[PDB]
């Protein structure tokens, strides 16, 4: 059983034009094996537009060639991401009651990335938790495979989750 191929893809900015389906095929082969690659020309006159994508066989190797970045391809540092493009580095997380404390997301958020703020909301008149939280990473892709799980469990809660800002 596949992951859904929207999830295999890596979307590449930055490219040198001189990069090739070859070229490009060459570089991120070295995280897993790519069941399709292309760099994005113009109709016309073949000149790369300067993107393209890359589509692994399998999720984990997605996540191999993230955290292999920064991506110098043909001698341009790339700029990849995955399908979700929003940029963000920091998520809403809801459903949270009163009794979650920093830890609790601390531990569960840090296998998605380098966490560099969490801000557990409170009441501005009583100081009493509201149930919600925001976390802040070091990078994008930790947020961005967040908000594609169908659910995240923090200290027993089902939460809701979300981009922010
Ligand atoms: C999630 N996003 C935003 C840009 C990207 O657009 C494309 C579309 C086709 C080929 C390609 F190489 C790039 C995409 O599907």
């Amino acid at each position: 059983p596949k992951e859904p191929e929207q999830l295999r893809k890596l979307f590449i900015g930055g490219l040198s034009f001189e990069t090739t389906d070859e070229s490009l095929r060459s570089h991120f082969e070295q995280w897993g094996t790519l069941t399709d690659c292309v760099v994005m020309r113009d109709p016309n006159t073949k000149r790369s537009r300067g993107f393209g994508f890359v589509t692994y066989a399998t999720v984990e190797e997605v996540d191999a060639a993230m955290n292999a970045r920064p991506h110098k391809v043909d001698g341009r540092v790339v700029e990849p991401k995955r399908a979700v493009h929003l940029t963000v580095k920091k998520i809403f997380v809801g459903g949270i009651k009163e009794d979650t404390e920093e830890h609790h997301l601390r531990d569960y958020f840090e296998q998605y990335g380098k966490i560099e703020v969490i801000e557990i909301m409170t009441d501005r008149g009583s100081g009493k938790k509201r149930g919600f939280a925001f976390v802040t990473f070091d990078d994008h892709d930790s947020v961005d495979k967040i908000v594609i799980q169908k659910y995240h469990t923090v200290n027993g809660h089902n939460c809701e989750v979300r981009k922010a800002l």
